[PDB]
């Protein structure tokens, strides 16, 4: 006998969340501003609620995954009555501020609130590859751990009592994803000028990525210690190599803004006295506010 | 175990030499600054009195200095002694730089391999080291076995084009900076909540590992020119990018990086990619900065 769960929001991610709960035996009530997106889910045994109220009331565990916290707040305020005493899990993407302003709203209405981040794509939801970071009501998490493991069986991980923490890790991890995707796509656009297929490039990209994890492990203690001994490569060397990517790009008639920018960053680090330091020393520039 | 010469004893130079030494090769080393050979000589390398005596000592000359301007200042005064020896240039280079050095070497009948070291010094000699060579097929085939001392698992020959090693290097370095910036800017973010980078890292690396899946899946999309959004649309990426931008501005940390990222999604969407996967960004990355 698997407990009931409600999923509010049936985007690409919403749909995957619901499906995961359904497959894991939970009686799954779904609702979306656009009901058409429940069609395939209802066929597989989900109940499409007539209203968000009837959706919220159906289950003691409400999962919401919509665009942003403006959409969350438009959705949860009209149903604050029916929410009260139910555990609301907000897996929508958010700033720390947004997560914490929603935490304070929920506490005032005695709604136990977990602020979550989905570190996975929809097809990964339900698999060992999915990592979900939750932070907020410790008791509420402890109570529903087993139900929530339907979307992240290997990595249903609770951080701290701070609701804003899930958001901070999410923001930091997404920045790494775009770092990689931009690096690989800009890299494929480079190799493209030599009629090299991205499918050919990829396995090498991924071998390099795997090896770059070593650098991350090794730069971490350097950031924490504030000591940046260059055992691998100096800012000078990084800086010079960055000139090559910038020039290579300009010259091949491809995108040059990304690498030019990267170079602007090394230039600054070196001007702040980091010439002989490892790439870990870039932490100091990344702490400094912009225009 | 054939003799090998390493010209350049920087952090990378020293590691290259050490690898050859440990692998039994009689290793002659030379550097503009001879002090950097000290530890290598103690382990059995011969410090040549001059670059000429260094080049002459072995039929295989490996050079790893700052840039191709430094290579050309070093190799031109010894073009005589080089002739008929295989010169392997593992210095970082543009495709143009690699190819202008290839044409200089051919005129002086010097067999020329242009290489890229896709590894850090401590990862030279291990299975983790990948080295990409491109140029003289015969010269590579002849010295494969000696060169496997620096990259035993991934001593990889590309094509006869000398500039190709440079293109793969440039593309792979772009990914390194992508990740390092992402992780360091990410640690600066988590830092505002007094979270240690050492704590963040294992999660960073779990996410990175999982992002490799996206790369293998976006590759065929870029090559086929079809960007079906099975994971997430440009719209969704675009919105999420707003969050990092705002979060950063607000926490008093660096905001240029994520703001820029967003500028890219905005453009992709304006070029009609709203409903396409992040693979569609290839089209923006092909377009010059104009
Ligand atoms: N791979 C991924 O896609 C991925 C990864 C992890 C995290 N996330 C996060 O998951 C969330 C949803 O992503 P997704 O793929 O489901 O996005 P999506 O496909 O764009 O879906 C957005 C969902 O939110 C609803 N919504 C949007 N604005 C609304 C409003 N003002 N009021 C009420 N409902 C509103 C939409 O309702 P309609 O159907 O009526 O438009 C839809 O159900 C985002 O915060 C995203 O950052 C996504
Ligand atoms: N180390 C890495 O992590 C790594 C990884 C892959 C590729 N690389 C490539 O390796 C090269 C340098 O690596 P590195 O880290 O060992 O560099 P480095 O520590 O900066 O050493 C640079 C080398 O170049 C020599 N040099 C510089 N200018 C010279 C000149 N005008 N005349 C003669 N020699 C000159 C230096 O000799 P002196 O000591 O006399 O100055 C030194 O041996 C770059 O092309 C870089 O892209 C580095």
């Amino acid at each position: 006998d698997r407990p009931p769960v409600t999923v509010v929001g049936l985007g690409l991610m919403g749909q995957a969340l619901a499906a995961a709960f359904l497959k894991g035996g939970h009686p799954t009530t779904v609702w979306n501003r656009s009901p058409e997106k429940a069609e395939r889910l209802v066929a597989d045994g989900a109940v499409l609620a007539d209203t968000l109220e009837s959706a919220v009331t159906a289950s003691p565990l409400v999962i919401v995954c919509v665009s942003d916290y403006d959409a969350v707040h438009e959705l949860i305020r009209p149903v604050e009555s029916a929410l009260a005493g139910r555990v609301l899990v907000n897996l929508t993407t958010a700033t720390s501020t947004q997560a914490r302003e929603t935490a304070e709203w929920a506490a005032q209405r005695n709604i136990p609130y977990l602020d979550g981040a989905i570190m996975a794509i929809p097809p990964v939801i339900g698999t060992d590859g999915a990592v979900l970071l939750y932070s907020g009501h410790k008791s509420a998490f402890e109570a529903h751990e087993s139900t929530l493991k339907a979307i992240a069986p290997a990595a249903t991980t609770y951080l701290e009592e701070d609701h804003g923490l899930s958001s901070l890790y999410d923001m930091a991890l997404l920045g790494i994803m775009w770092g990689i995707l931009n690096g690989f796509l800009h890299g494929a656009a480079l190799l493209g000028t030599a009629k090299v297929k991205a499918e050919t490039f990829a396995p090498l990209a991924n071998t390099m990525i795997s090896a770059i994890t070593e650098y991350v492990t090794a730069y971490a203690p350097q950031v924490d210690e504030g000591r940046y001994e260059a055992t691998d490569a100096t800012m000078t060397v990084h800086q010079a190599a960055m000139e090559h990517l910038a020039e290579e790009s300009e010259h091949l008639g491809i995108h040059s803004e990304l690498p030019r920018f990267f170079k602007t960053l090394a230039d600054r680090a070196v001007a702040d006295g980091h010439a002989e330091n490892s790439y870990a020393a870039m932490i100091e520039l990344f702490r400094k506010p912009t225009a």
